[PDB]
Parts: structure tokens; sequence; C-alpha cells
């Protein structure tokens, strides 16, 4: 058995929207200790990694290990299905027919119940994160998403650069070009806004538009976004869940596509 | 003559977007005591049936009988022209060349008047409603609506099952399904959310999803809906205007087709 | 060199709003007074004209003339890239490669800087406005808009006919009519309100609603709009800024084709 109540669905469905874009079906693997989940896009250059932990959940249990796999076009058409404060539950039995969404609100009357049925995924299980980035950087997510944004109208290929204390973000396309520039500091009234940067090693990596304009829609679940970049590996993008995270990993355009 | 002064014209385009959805072109029978009008969709399995009272209406007179025929998309369109809260005048003559809609504001100062062609159609009116219908329940607009949207995504036949006590809508589809299940109760702090429910006859019909998602906008013309289902007729569907109604009425699914 | 900051970069993206509908390229010709816009569209029945003085602006400088030939689709896509209040600055110099647009917030940090690719534009600039209008009337912004949207739903064609103290707007069309009907006044409690005309002539005119909807954007930049008539020259919708204008000149349809 495996019963998992979220004490709001709003997680959920937020956590499954940074996958709906940029990846179609995935594997949900439930263990003692929690959830982890992957999915790589089909170009195979950016992918996304989950892990709720126990505490994450209003209760959670699984007696067994058991896989998951959704199909996240109907797991979210499911997950339309409630208000976002509502006490949603996965349920699943020993070797598992479907998944068992269970909605509750506030008014404990009329109780609503999903069933999604299960495909079968082969779980290529990737683990892609360095030891090492060449830089380490943190700022609040809300800043990152209309920098993307706002930047992703010039060109189809965002271009980050690290600097001592100097985080540059630049387009520059066929109409025209922009760029934001950022500096570490400390705000004493509201750490919230702070911008945090380690550099070991200077850095000049471009990313597709498309993939960043992905990535920032994690803004929903933390107030801060920790981006390591490296010139060895794919960047990492980090957003922090209530002990857990959700993980973008998304490979730079190489040298000569620049 | 006829001259009919809605207090707010919202009520007006409300009743119309009741019909705007679902068919086509309509006649508008206003007699001495009040306006009725019926409306049959293409495939014939959903009939839209209006009755406005006199004391709907904040004025009314009506002379002799006369039968306004109207292109609902056209009539939808003049009925954009206010604001929610105007009072909106319909005015028409002996025998009528169009219908004249007049809008009136709080602030008396430029009055806006309106004209619609009135086509002619041939008054085919049915009297469908049962005496004795095999289950009777009320329960309120907005808790109707949610459960309909929430389930129209899972499939395209939505099926109401009325049991002891118990009422079930379920959706079955090739995603997955989902169930809502409610059961009778008096709210005593608001009598507003309460669910009424009289069984004659346990029920379990099949509707398509397309004409429940036509039938719940009538939501925003009253707090409750009943629901009179029977296995020998078309389901009623009933929102109750200040002394009037807004019907629908929905023929189930067949037995093999479901 | 040229340094123009405004206060707030809401006016320049809502003035640029203003021709982002309408027409296409546009030059700005900067001089040490101010800037001046010009634009046709290309079926050459509308004029946009903005004049921005000095005063209009938070700061102001421009040592030398220059012209700045500007595709709107992608200014219009740079100036999505703020916020409404940002003090927004363009900058160029002597001969210019292209224009820089500076964006500053109330938290001065990160700030932001975007370069628009400048064109090549021929300019023949276009004088116009007449002497003596047949008449005038001024009337809220909100209002005029709100007239113009609603008819433009009956018919393609407005016709605005002025008589003694009576301003009717009309719309006749296929599937019916509208007629708005509006007369001078003048509003104590507040000014903002009040209808003025002054009629030398009668006047009945008519215009496409496309450009009719088009001219109404400008409602965002003014309490008020002032409407020059006359059956010897296009006429003129005008918005006041603090300190300047932006000017609609719309040639009426012809008299066959009314």
């Amino acid at each position: 058995m495996l019963e998992a109540k979220f004490e709001e669905a709003s997680l959920f469905k937020r956590i499954i929207d940074g996958f709906k874009k940029c990846v179609q079906l995935v594997n949900f693997q439930c263990k003692e200790d929690g959830i982890i989940a992957q999915a790589v896009d089909d170009s195979r250059v950016l992918l996304v990694s989950l892990e709720i932990g126990v505490e994450a959940f209003q209760e959670y249990r699984c007696d067994h290990p058991v896989t998951l796999g959704m199909d996240l076009t109907s797991l979210s058409k499911i997950l339309r299905c409630g208000n976002n404060t509502d006490t949603l539950t996965l349920i699943a039995d020993n070797t598992p027919d479907s998944i068992i969404l269970l909605f509750e609100d506030t008014k404990k009357d009329r109780i609503a119940e999903y069933s999604l049925k299960l495909m079968d995924i082969d779980a290529d299980f990737l683990k892609i994160e360095e030891l090492q980035y060449d830089s380490t950087l943190s700022l609040p997510s809300s800043e990152f998403s209309k920098i993307v944004r706002d930047l992703s109208q010039l060109s189809d290929s965002i271009n980050i650069m690290i600097t001592k204390e100097t985080i540059k973000f630049v387009a520059d396309g066929d109409i025209g070009s922009g760029s934001v520039i950022i500096k570490p500091f400390v705000d004493m009234e509201h750490p919230e806004t702070s911008i945090k940067l380690e550099m070991d090693q200077p850095v000049d990596l471009t990313f597709g538009a498309k993939y960043l304009l992905d990535i920032i829609k994690g803004s929903s679940l933390s107030d801060r976004v920790g981006i390591r970049l490296s010139s060895e590996a794919p960047a990492l993008f980090q957003f922090d869940l209530k002990s857990g995270f959700l993980q973008f990993f998304l490979a730079p355009k190489f040298n000569d596509e620049e």
C-alpha cells in the first residue's frame, strides 16, 4: 500500500507543471522515505529531477517501493479538479493497477476520487550533478523569472556570464539586444531578496531560451533559485521545497553554435 | 406595443448566454403575462425553455401577444453594449418590423438605442416535462458546475447514479476516471448550501458532457439547481429566476451507447 | 548625444501602442525641444502624429537633431521589458548606430539596458491640420472608447452626425443598428466628464470602424478626447499629453461608399 497526503494539492499541481512543459511521460519512484521522479526532454538537453521528502507531506506511508508511470498531460488534467487548498492523497496498492488521487476540502463532505491509468516506462535514471561547479549563485525566483522572460523576446539564446562579483544576462538578436547586470549584495531588511555568488572560475555559457522559459516556471515553488554553472557539465537550476527540491539540468549550447 | 424594462441588463444577458451555447435562433413569445422562449439544438437532444414573469421585470407592458424571432449571436453582440447594471428596455409595435433595445444607466444622460432585425422562425413548441420523475435533487449551482467541469476532462460522458440518499457523478474515460459522491444534508447556518434528494426509483443515466457543460452556465442566474431525472423522459435541469425559470431538457445517452 | 529620461516607462509604452496598431515603422525626430513622430497606414487613410515636449520628460537633453527610425513591433517587444513605473531613458550618439533604452526602478540595483537596431525610413512629413473644422467637440476618452467599441459590433462603418447641440454616433449593419446620442453639458462636481461642442456647420461623416477602434486606444493617455470634424479634410482625434499630444487624422469614407 501507499498513502501520501499532501496538505494542499497546489504543491503537487505546481510540481507537475514544472514537468508539464518540457517533457511528456514520467516515472515516480515512491520509496519508504519519499518520492523521486526524473524526466528528459526529447532533444535530450534538459533533465527535470524532483525529490519530495516525507516532511513535505502532511502524511506519508509507503510499505514497499512502487513505481508510478504517468502521462503528465493526463495527470495535469486530473490535477485541475479541486481547489488549490484541498488535501490531495495519492493511493496505490502492492503491484499497482493505477494511481488514485483523493481530494478533500475544509468542508468534510462530498469527497472526490480520481484514478489515473498507469503506463509502463523504462527507467534510465541519471546522476549528472557534479561535485564542483565553476560558479554558484542564488537570487529571488521572481527576479530570475523576469530576467528570462524579458530577454527571451530579443533572441532565442540567452547568455550567462560570470566575472568577479558580476552576473551578466545577455540576449543579442536580430531585432536588438538586452543585458541585465546584477551584483551580489545582502539585504538586511529582507534576506528574501539578496543575491549570493561564489565564483571559483569565470563562466560564459549560452542557453536556449525555450528551455530557460521552461525552467523559470518553478518560481511558484520557491522564493529563491540556485544556479550552479560549469563549463564541464550541464547547468543546474534548483528550487528548494520544504525538505526537497525541483532541479533542472540544462546543457549549454555548444561552442560553435554560440 | 410592447415595453419590457429590465432593472439590470445583466439578467437578460445571462439568460441569452444560457441559449448562446447549444442553439442558434430563437422565438420569444411575449404575452400579456410575460415572455416564454424555446430552442432545440441541431442534434435535437437538448431543449432550452425560458419563462420570465412580469415580476422579474422592473416594468412590463404587452397590449397584444407578439413573437420576436432573433438570431442569438446577433442579439448577444448587441447585448455586450452597455453595463451590466443599466436598465435595458425591449420595445416593439403591433406587428413588429424589428426589436428595439434601449439602455439607460444611473447617470440619466446619453441614452443608447439598438435595433435587431427580426427573422422568421416556425414555432414547434414542446411540452415535454413529465408529472413524475424517478428522482429529484437540488444542490448549489456552484457545486454542480464544478462537478461537471472537473469530470468533463476525463471523458465525454458523465454518468449520474442515484441510490438511497446517494448521488454519484462519474466519468470513466481513456486516460482515467473520476467520481464525486454527494449525500443529502441540511445546512442550518446556510440553507444556501444544502443538498435535497427525493428518490422514488434509483436512476442510472449517462449524459454527453458537451451538453452538461452547456447546461451549467445557468449557474449565474440561480443559487441552486434542480435536477429531475427519469428513465422514461429527458432529464430536466432547472434554474429558478425571480418568479420564473430557465430549463434544460437533456436526453440521456441510450442503453447501447453507455 | 541624446538622453531622454521618462519618469515612468508606461507613458512611452502607451504612446507606442498608439502606433502599434494601424502602422508598422516610424521615424522619431528628436530636436533640442523634444520629439515628434509620424506614421501613415498602408491604405493611407490614417496618420498618427506624436509630439512630446521637454516638460513631459523628467529629464531631456538633445545636443543636435537626430532621427531614430524604429520597427514598432520590435520596439514594443523591447518595451514590455520593465515595470510600468521604471524610469526609461533613451540614449543615442551624434550619428546613431542604434537606440539604447535604459530602465531603472525605485530599487537602484540591477539596471537593464536594451538596444534597438535603427532602420532607414524616408521622411515624408505631412502637415494636414486645418485652421477651421466644421465642428469641434470634446468628451471623456472612456466614453468615446465605449461608444466606438459597442457600435463596432453592428457594422464596420460608424457614422458621426453633428447638429445644433446634438452629437449622434450611429452604426447600421446587416444584423442590426445602434445609435448613441450625446448632448453638451457642464458637470460642475467633475469637469472630468463634461461634453463640449462648438458647431459652425453641421457634419455627417462616416468612418471605418477598424480605424476608430485603432484611434480609441489613446484613451490610456488622456482623460479627454478632442474631435475636430470637417467635410473638407480628414477628421482629427487628439489626446493631450502633459505638454504634448497624440493625434489621429482619419479620412472619412467617401460619399458613394457611405
